[PDB]
């Protein structure tokens, strides 16, 4: 147990919930883990895997991101800030990827999942890039039920950090696709209260948040600190009761602990 792990344990204790953290510092490839091998519901952080899987498909279909997808009234689910504007029209796979990643549009996610054949197509991509932990089992919105002990739609902090590293900094995607993924993450609109709230303001980052039942509050980030090699940081948090409140502040606190531990 490290000093950082003890600080994270103290944060967790005061939070009422269960906290999972994985850091990869690409300066030396060292890691900080807290419940790094425990499963957590991914909620919308799973949109990164789906968008990346479609990016992978686009490596062999140069026009794929321009492919139109019909958006019908019946397609709308519980959070559709972009898709609702396009009902009875179409969105391209690029537009759907951007909407999913940058606005957490759940209808957009469902279209990405459908493009991959269903939830298992997202899991298959995870396996293809060496992630043996990630599983997507359901579509939006039921993938957010976040029931304690339920393995559906879960991963571990360790696995997600490794995957995010490979996708954004490594060779899991072609260079153009990696750059597009990073551009999308860096343009996220939903992240200022989560990991990034705990980081020095001079640092830059891209991230994808998640939220669900059981007050599940998540964020996964790639971070460029001032004067340091990039970091990959995953912070997952979930609570014992179904109607628990969101706790983005806990993720900010975890990130601050990590940052001050560098
Ligand atoms: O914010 C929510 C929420 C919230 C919920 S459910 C939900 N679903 C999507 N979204 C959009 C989202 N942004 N990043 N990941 N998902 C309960 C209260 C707290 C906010």
């Amino acid at each position: 147990t490290s000093a950082v792990q003890q600080k994270l344990a103290a944060l967790e204790k005061s939070s009422g919930g269960r906290l999972g953290v994985a850091l990869i510092d690409t300066a030396d490839n060292t890691q900080v883990l807290y419940r790094g091998d425990e499963r957590f519901p991914m909620c919308s952080t799973s949109k990164v895997m789906a968008a990346a899987a479609v990016l992978k498909q686009s490596e062999t279909q140069k026009q794929l991101l321009n492919q139109p997808v019909e958006i019908k009234p019946a397609d709308l689910v519980n959070y559709n800030p972009i898709a609702e504007k396009h009902v009875n029209g179409t969105m391209t796979l690029a537009e759907l990827s951007a909407a999913a990643l940058q606005y957490s549009d759940n209808t957009a996610m469902n279209k990405l999942i459908a493009q991959l054949g269903g939830p298992g197509g997202v899991t298959a991509f995870a396996r293809a890039i060496g992630d043996e932990t990630f599983r997507l089992d359901r579509t939006e919105p039921t993938l957010n039920t976040a029931i304690p002990g339920d393995p559906r739609d879960t991963t571990t902090p360790r696995a997600m950090a490794q995957t995010l590293r490979q996708l954004t900094l490594g060779h899991a995607l072609g260079e153009t696709q990696r750059a597009q993924l990073v551009t999308w993450l860096k343009g996220n609109t939903t992240g200022a209260a989560s990991i990034r709230a705990g980081l020095p303001t001079s640092w830059t980052a891209g991230d994808k948040t998640g939220s669900g039942d059981y007050g599940t509050t998540n964020d996964i980030a790639v971070i460029w600190p001032q004067g340091r090699a990039p970091l990959v940081l995953v912070t997952y948090f979930t609570q014992p009761q179904q109607n628990a409140e969101s706790r983005r502040d806990v993720l900010a606190s975890a990130a601050r602990i990590i940052a001050e531990g560098l």
